DNA sequence: CCCCTCCC
């Protein structure tokens, strides 16, 4: 069973967000074609050090998204 | 044909840096990708009126990079 | 009239041009230097390549001043 | 204008 598709959020220092995204954007995309989810990187808020990451998918798709953004860091 | 990676440096005014850098860095952020050039302006340094951009990338990369530079200046 | 940070810049050039810039004995090349005050290193060939990357480091002066030497060399 | 493996 799939379910509903859902959105989670969470925020990820700014300093670290080139490793989820990678040179030329290669891991990120990655990440959006292995687990499924839809990934989107925020830019970071004004004078801010939290960056908001959005992902969307079925609760597995999000779940997987979560490991993959995990062992990039 | 591509060519290999090199590395140019240039300076310019510290108080030219904001018209390239943009509001929460998006000018350069644009810089970077459109020209695939990597760029990196240093901090301010210590005592002087000078800032250290550092372009890396084919030649093309680079030239590529200089207009976007001066583009971000002039207008 | 204010000379600024030392500051590293590389280009390409033929290997086939190479020679021009050094001189017999490196004597060219050793000219360059001392004229303009810029530090020049020229590597060697990169593998499976024709491009040869020249290091200029100096103030924005010194690396203009090996930017013209190194052209009327060629 | 202050970013920084920078994707969509």
């Amino acid at each position: 069973a799939m379910g509903p598709i859902i959105t989670t959020q969470v925020t990820i220092p700014k300093d670290l967000a080139g490793s989820i995204i990678g040179k030329g954007g290669q891991r990120i995309k990655q990440i959006r074609h292995e687990s499924g989810a839809s990934i989107k990187i925020d830019e970071p808020l004004e004078g801010s050090e939290d960056r908001i990451i959005t992902i969307t998918g079925t609760q597995d798709q999000i779940q997987n998204a979560q490991y993959l953004l995990q062992n990039s860091v």
